[PDB]
């Protein structure tokens, strides 16, 4: 054959037409790699040299055509210095642009997913015939850079500007029919009839029906748009973006400017505008935080098969006690073809589970993102009752009873009189210890805990308390089931607070502290918000609701004496006592929507010891710095098993900014040493900010958690 | 149109055309005479006075139907025995008429049978913007599928459509009279069984009556109430 690599291999067809395959042997799918790179070049080279050919197709091989490389090689990549990674993404781009000047009519036969490389691969070609099913994107913005490979170069010149924009911005994953609809592919057709399609489009180009070379040029020329819609088209794009993504997001921003400014230039001066902010991105902060987030989602999907191994589906899930967190259980079981038993004591309590599993499947298909038939299925898979008649078949019990030690001990106990002696019981609390529970049954190896978070259906977390006497089973099938409702579970073995909320308190202290040390709340969280968090600390007191928090503390306090125990009155007991519940209750620390009430003033007053000035900078450590000690202290204790997974705790379920990594990468990021030593200048904070021996030790040895 | 739609049986819907195809060109007087033109020939015709007898049969049924509330105990919570075919129909009845229901079966691939119907016809019905999805929700909601009889501890009446089988309805009816208050209604969906044959399996036949539904419970009008040799004038109103 005219080429034959490890990769690629440059087959001949008829009428001297040749058919270039990606099927990289040895792997699964097909990626951008050195050896991947090299060969095609060496392919193209085989091509460009036989003056034989007379048509180019480009298929695969696999059940998915070119997704991205392996993130471990970006990591490598993106610490060679600039000039060497320019240097090296110049080569990668020519071998691409190369086969984008072949005299010969290409066609890239797009046969499933073609992300990032795999998609600029095909934007090199003149034609493109996607298979009906196939997916194509460019989720290059989800790891702080944007298309590297002629990405930003091409697209904009065949979809159009504000297209191009939408694609890469978003990074999400386009469909075959919104892909034929923008033109970034030319045919649509099936699975089977692909390879027929292609051939016979290459043909009639060939043929010189179609005019390959006229497709091609849009391209290689400066942009189609006037002057004054460039910097219309342009101007709302950044405007739209960066007021949707962020201040600290670089990469979606930069992705307009580099299409903004080789706004009038041919394809190469344009490569180069690319490569110019690809190589300050792939340096920035944000990149290889975000990179390191998915570098962290790896080892939970390695940890993830282990679990697979021993945990038995659930075919038939049930939920104790409907409402609030009731009907969402409920609701997300079912949402994910899981039925499951809504079992409660008062019909009323029902009418509660079914309410909401309305609103929200309503307002689905009330905004035609469900199909009525679809709710149908959601709803018939939710079902109510108040016996356990039916408890007979159920795998696993989720357990959302009131926050009260007794009475969960009697109802778990009682449930397991109605189930299979191996059906796994689970405990929605998150006040009570799993291993306390546990005592009170008789089975307590089947018991373990799974903790959802209001809203059961918009909280991605799902911590698996692991009891004491909690099997590995029990627990491989609780994560299974909380997997495939669409959540990401983390297991935390049990106490006082578990992962997400004994770390977030801390951060609450910090808090208390600040307002307790005359700083206007207001502009603190202001502050935190600038950093990165969704809500700022007085906001989120608000949201989980005063009445909240103040049971919350009292909790932890008896959990960690030693340093989660004040003796003074906090901006807490001052709000709780005075009666402002928060955002359920209309008052907190704000006015309920948001507004700000000089009557909140007057309550703090008597908290309001010190009148201590304090920096930005300070405000950001005196919340930060408890945060992470905390974080680390659980992964030191073994409350959580590795970095990785203490780290996404966080991410998921207390909404850690994404571009800062995570609690202990930003110990990381900072530097192990250097935080130790910025922990001790606010030492005399309380033991909350004391730095732990096991901390010190590798900060000295120069160690880190993720380096 | 209207003929092609109303049939050659029906006089009244064409001839009120023609007579204002009369009239098109006249006042009001003279318009009024092609009016009782027609309205007087009609009034005799077969038809009329036919239909004319079917309202006057209804008042009757109502006028009986009053005298059964009396004594009628209403029915706040239902329960269907066997799903799938006359299950779906009953269950989707019940609840479109504001009325919960149990569907009680033996395997869940039967009530799988049941809530399909169950969808089909709500779904259909709001697919044709004849429906709103949140009444829709209502109805879904109010069928309650179930493999034990935990919760006919409250049922008031009871449909049985199971399997045409003497013995095995008179098993069935025998079984479920043992979940449910003593004062509760039992029918039974028969159609080729004798009501007061399966009413001597019973203990308390004085609560048995029969329920006759025709195919598609939700498209026929008539329910036969069929009235056992036991069954008591209270078991029939409700
Ligand atoms: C105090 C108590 O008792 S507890 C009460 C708890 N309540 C709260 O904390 C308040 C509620 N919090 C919130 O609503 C927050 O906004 C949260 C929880 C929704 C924040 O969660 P998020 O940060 O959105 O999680 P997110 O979905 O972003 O996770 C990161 C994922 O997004 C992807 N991503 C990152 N950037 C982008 C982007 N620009 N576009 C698309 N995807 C992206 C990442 O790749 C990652 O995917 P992966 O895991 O497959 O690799
Ligand atoms: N504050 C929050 O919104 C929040 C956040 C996270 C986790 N949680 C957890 O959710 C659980 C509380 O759930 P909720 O918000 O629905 O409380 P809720 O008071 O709003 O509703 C209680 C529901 O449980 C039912 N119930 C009570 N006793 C029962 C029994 N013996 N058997 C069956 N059903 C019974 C009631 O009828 C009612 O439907 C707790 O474990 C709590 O820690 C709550
Ligand atoms: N030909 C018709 O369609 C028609 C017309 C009028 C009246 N009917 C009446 O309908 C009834 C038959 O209903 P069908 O059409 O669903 O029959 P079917 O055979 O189609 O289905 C029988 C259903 O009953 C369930 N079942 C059987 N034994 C049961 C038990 N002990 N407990 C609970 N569920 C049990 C089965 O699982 C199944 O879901 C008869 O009484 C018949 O006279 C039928
Ligand atoms: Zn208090």
């Amino acid at each position: 054959m005219i080429y034959e690599g490890k990769a690629i291999t440059v087959t001949a067809l008829e009428s001297g037409i040749v058919e270039l395959k990606f099927d990289l042997k040895g792997e699964s799918v097909n990626k951008f790699n050195r050896l991947t790179l090299n060969e095609l070049r060496q392919a193209v080279d085989a091509i460009k040299a036989d003056a034989s050919v007379k048509g180019v197709i480009v298929s695969s091989g696999k059940d998915v055509f070119i997704v991205g490389a392996d993130i471990t090689e970006f990591v490598e990549n993106f610490k060679l210095p600039d000039a060497e990674l320019i240097a090296g993404n110049l080569e990668a781009n020519k071998i691409f642009s190369d086969f984008e000047d072949l005299n010969v009519p290409t066609v890239a036969a797009i046969n499933g997913i073609a992300l990032g490389g795999g998609l600029e691969m095909c934007l090199a070609a003149d034609f493109r015939v996607m298979a009906d099913s196939a997916k194509i994107g460019l989720p290059e913005v989800k790891l702080g850079i944007y298309p590297g490979f002629g990405g930003t170069v091409r697209l904009p010149r065949l979809i159009g500007v504000d297209n191009a924009v939408e694609w890469i911005a978003s990074g999400k994953e386009n469909r075959a029919e919104d892909a034929l609809k923008v033109s970034a592919v030319d045919a649509v057709v099936t699975a089977d009839k692909l390879g027929a399609a292609a051939l016979d489009l290459i043909k009639r180009a060939i043929s010189g029906e179609l005019d390959y070379k006229a497709k091609r040029q849009p391209k290689l020329e400066k942009l189609k748009l006037n002057a004054i819609e460039q910097m219309m088209a342009f101007e709302t794009a950044k405007g739209f973006v960066a007021g949707q993504a962020g201040p600290n997001y670089p990469a979606p921003v930069e992705a307009i400017k580099t299409i903004q400014k080789a706004a009038n230039f041919g394809r190469d001066k344009a490569l180069e505008v690319e490569a110019a902010g690809f190589a300050k991105l792939a340096k920035t902060s944000a990149s290889n935080c975000l990179i390191g987030l998915f570098l962290n989602d790896q080892e939970l999907k390695k940890k993830a098969k282990v679990y697979d191994k021993i945990a038995k589906d659930v075919k038939q899930a049930a939920v104790l006690g409907a409402g609030i967190m009731g009907g969402g259980i409920a609701y997300q079981s079912a949402s994910k073809g899981t039925p499951i038993l809504m079992k409660d004591i008062n019909e009323h309590g029902i009418e509660q589970g079914l309410a909401e599993a309305a609103k929200l499947l309503v307002g689905r298909v009330d905004k035609g993102r469900m199909t009525p038939a679809k709710m149908a299925e959601v709803l018939n898979g939710i079902r109510p009752t108040l016996s356990y008649g039916d408890f007979g078949n159920v795998d696993l019990v989720v357990e959302a009873v009131v926050e009260n030690p007794k009475v969960k001990q009697a109802v778990l106990a009682e449930v397991e009189n109605h189930v299979r002696e191996d059906a796994i019981l689970a405990s929605n609390t998150s006040t009570i210890s799993i291993s306390l529970l546990a005592k009170a049954l008789k089975r307590p190896e089947n018991f373990v805990g799974m903790h959802f978070f209001n809203p059961v259906h918009m909280m991605p977390l799902v911590e698996v308390i692991r009891g004491e006497k909690s099997s590995d089973l029990a627990v491989a099938t609780t994560v299974a089931y909380a997997k495939k409702m669409g959540k990401n579970p983390i297991v935390v073995n049990d106490c006082p607070g578990f992962l997400v909320n004994r770390v977030l308190f801390p951060y609450f202290g910090g808090f208390a502290k600040l307002v307790s040390a005359g700083v206007d709340f207001v502009r603190i969280d202001k502050v935190m918000e600038k950093f990165g968090w969704p809500m700022g600390p007085a906001y989120l007191m608000d949201v989980v609701g005063i009445d909240t928090g103040h049971h919350g503390r009292d909790v932890m306090a008896e959990g960690f004496p030693d340093r989660m125990k004040d003796d003074r009155r906090s901006a807490i007991d001052a709000l709780y006592e005075a009666k402002r519940l928060g955002q359920k209750n209309g008052k907190g620390f704000y006015a309920y929507k948001k507004l700000v009430d000089s009557s909140v003033l007057e309550v703090l007053k008597p908290i309001v010891y010190e009148q201590r000035d304090v920096t930005d900078e300070d405000i950001i450590n005196w919340m930060m710095i408890p945060l992470c000690l905390e974080t680390v202290r659980c992964l030191e204790d073994g409350i959580v098993e590795t970095a990785a997974e203490a780290d996404m705790g966080l991410v998921y379920g207390i909404g850690f900014p994404l571009f800062r990594g995570g609690a202990l990468r930003y110990i990381d990021s900072i530097g192990v040493a250097e935080f130790v030593a910025l922990a001790d200048q606010y030492a005399e904070l309380g033991a909350l900010y004391h730095p732990t021996a096991k901390l010190r030790e590798m900060a000295k040895n120069g160690q880190s958690f993720f380096g």
